[PDB]
């Protein structure tokens, strides 16, 4: 579901292939790094920080799944851990640097739970901003004092 | 994209595969570690330090993708990242030895932005030279002080 | 047999299938990670602080053995070693924190000797709060100054 | 010919199979993790702390050389080396921990000198009890002080 | 080629197999570790500290090769190289230890030069004392202040 | 291409099979550990410190090759690196000690570009006394100060 939105060379950020749609945060800078999907036409959304696009049928069965259903507990992501709890994820402080937005956080099963955009650096735990789902809708949950990755 | 090119056993650079030529910085000593690649009729041009081939059909699937859009931020590359500002690529100083030559700097979504031919120290930072592309063409990008690699 | 038992992206227990039931400690929030074990019917007792229910056909195959048959001596654990003695399990403090709930404690011969719902810290080793089996019975051993985990 | 004797998932000590029959310390907890070994039928000394079984036809051939040819000088054993003088044994203490029962101290030509039942700590050096021969006897030699492993 | 031979349990020395007859250093205590090495009858020279006996059909097979060929250089044993040079073997002082009689020093091709019976240690370097060949003989070279292993 | 020349179990050089010939330096003392060559007719020169023998048909498809194109640059040895310029070859002092001899240096693609005969020792780097080839021809090429490994 990872393809990354490289810029002048330079890897921003990503984009997943979340279900029937592929899902890339709005503010980073960059083209897919994948032909196919450049070539999309995408609807920006700066409510949520996103910009999505309709899967085309051959990439569908990379497509990755979501859920909305989140208990709390831990969840896994490229660097380790996010804790969930208070409808709130986190992660150590520093796992999380920029460059790392459209990543996703999925479950033990391999549901995508949610999506970074970016966080808020609280001490040793850094309060993530994120793109997150809700019984058939796309939320945006974002901490006070969030960067954008 | 990325085959090295070999002198006498000795990796002196690289050659990238961008699109649906083969390039290679002219000033590497060597040939290219590929039989099929070596084989071809390369055009130099000492004006941008390279030394590219049109690709055979049976490679083309190996090729990559080459962009224009380059926005300031970060980009990636063999040894991390890479910093884009000031139409000037920047790599923290010692990330880059000689032997680095015809690597790939690429966007999040794998795109490549440009290629590595050398690079002026200065300091903490050190000012890429590179070839990169603009609107449908192939510029060189240097600063004083540029060693090859 | 361990089964995670999540609560909004966040681990907080497990789930062991032991014999021809499946167990979860009572206290744990969240539910199970695995669609068939969750839409099953849950009895909960509150006196044992466990929540069963009877294992389906097709999952019966990766059920555990379980055992009464618990001599002094040392059991494994997720953490190592478990010393059992005086009726007592225990374990060094510091090898079980919160979470850990719903593990299974077994002998060298794999079968399930009891299953972890918390632990009394006293000093070096913390003696475990835990679910054990005795001549056909399901029996729950506890220590003054138990937490939950 | 050593063969572990396991206890609820957890070794206890081993059994050897010199000559013509299949060794193992009395006192040693478990059963052989062989199953034809298991199977046979064991006859119990308290006297020489030991429970042997003569062989299967089968395993005769997987069965060692013992001998009662042991002159003052150095022995191999699992952990090194073993002093033999004055019709006692002796290892560096700390070299056998308890588990080691059942283990074989041999000769350079692999005859099995005696077999190991546990030892007593003197200092640098534990003097073991051991299980010897005696021109086609079994005997058993033991030190003060002396632990089971 | 190298039988060890053992002593009550306790590896005294070794006992190699040079092309038609077993070999061992006569000053060593113990029997050889292989039942049909054993029963043979074994012939001993004081003079040679040795003690050879003609092998049987079955096990010339597992019988390696020697030589009198031995120019000056470099050779193997266990322990790693040997120096010889002056008709004279030599290891560096702490690679052998008592207990490495009857090993074999070899060439590149695996032929056996010599076999070592003990060594004068002489500061970084020790002088075997060994059993070398000698144009269809059996000699014996052995310096002042030598120790036997 | 590397055959060793042992000398009473010392190895003392070595010798390379190069294109139709077997080299073999001179000041070299012992005989080559492999049956066929030390059986040839050697023809001596003490101009080149050579002894070189035309190779047997059998041993011609491990015959390496060899070349005069020695273009500035690097050229690798079995202690690494060896720096090729001004007509000469150094390598870092301590990298080759005696016993070095009849090693090749080759280039990147295999070929022999020269072999060793010894060194001058000239501070960090030693300045290596060769045998190197010049458009069908052996030549031999010596620093003062240069000792014979």
């Amino acid at each position: 579901c990872i393809f990354e939105v490289k810029h002048e060379g330079k890897v921003t950020g990503y984009a997943c292939l979340v279900g029937d749609k592929v899902m890339k945060p709005a503010h980073v800078k960059g083209v897919i790094d994948n032909a196919d999907l450049a070539k999309l036409a995408f609807k920006k959304s700066s409510k949520y920080d996103l910009e999505c696009a309709q899967i085309p049928v051959h990439m569908r069965s990379d497509a990755s799944k979501y859920t909305h259903e989140k208990p709390e507990g831990h969840y896994n992501w490229h660097h380790g851990a996010v804790q969930y709890s208070g409808g709130r994820f986190t992660i150590p402080t520093g796992a999380g640097k920029p460059g790392d937005s459209g990543r996703p956080i999925f479950d033990n099963k391999g549901r995508v739970v949610a999506i970074v955009l970016g966080g808020a650096n609280e001490g040793s735990r850094t309060a993530l901003s994120v793109v997150t789902w809700n019984k058939d809708m796309v939320t945006r949950v974002t901490p006070e004092g969030s960067e954008e990755w």
